């Protein structure tokens, strides 16, 4: 077809109303501009996996994945693991000065609808533990779905 | 549109493969034959909505949602989670004999692609703790894409 190339963004942003696991693994399909979205207690190569493994039973396989250098991101660990799957990586260019604003305006957008429907439902501050959950999945859905 | 109405069908059903969170929250979406799978503790009416959270936040909000009378189903607290989100339910007719053999087939699609993808991972009986969420992942996948 001519349709758009399947190309992800993938990034990690700090959430303290999310903690204890504050750290939001988020990818943006550019083809779509669907957002999946994980949460985790470390910035680690195993939490941008597990991520990438929902993400893909989520929209399917994409055929590459944009992401900065972090190192959780360019760990041998998560090299294997994107060959064993198949699928191409690129930091972009070094000075790139970002290749990749959709993951950062979605991450902004999130961190929003986050605080948004939190407050509607009276936590001003950090979110019980027990209600994180079914709050991050509205807030994906609400991103995602009209 | 003259296109299919948005009705799930939701069902559990355990996996001891995957135990301690063996029990399995599936659900099909009739108009795409798209599955969600989410895993739990034990078999309750915060597990339905748990999952059911979940499903929104993958396929968006369904009009209806058919399941069986298990109470986990047919309680109070389940009634009233799908009131505020405005799903209708059904328990289509008492004898009705399943109007719900897509999850049905579904469930057993998943068991068995969950049993291969083990096997070739060298788990003949529990699958370790730490590698099932990636696994059950891989098994949504499977049967979602191509």
């Amino acid at each position: 077809g001519l349709g758009p190339l399947q190309i992800w963004q993938t990034d990690f942003t700090l959430e303290p109303r999310m903690a204890p696991r504050s750290w939001l693994a988020v990818t943006v399909d550019t083809a779509s501009s669907a957002i999946v979205v994980t949460q985790h207690g470390r910035v680690t190569s195993v939490a941008a996996q597990h991520h990438w493994a929902t993400a893909i039973a989520v929209l399917g396989r994409p055929k590459a994945i944009k992401t900065d250098n972090g190192s959780c991101f360019t760990s041998k660990s998560t090299r294997e693991w994107l060959a064993r799957w198949g699928i191409a990586h690129t930091t972009g260019i070094p000075g790139n000065s970002q290749g990749q604003a959709m993951v950062e305006r979605a991450n902004r957008l999130l961190k929003d609808k986050i605080r948004v429907l939190a407050e509607g439902d009276g936590f001003m501050k950090r979110i019980p533990t027990s209600k994180q959950g079914e709050l991050l999945a509205k807030a994906m859905y609400a991103l995602n779905h009209f």
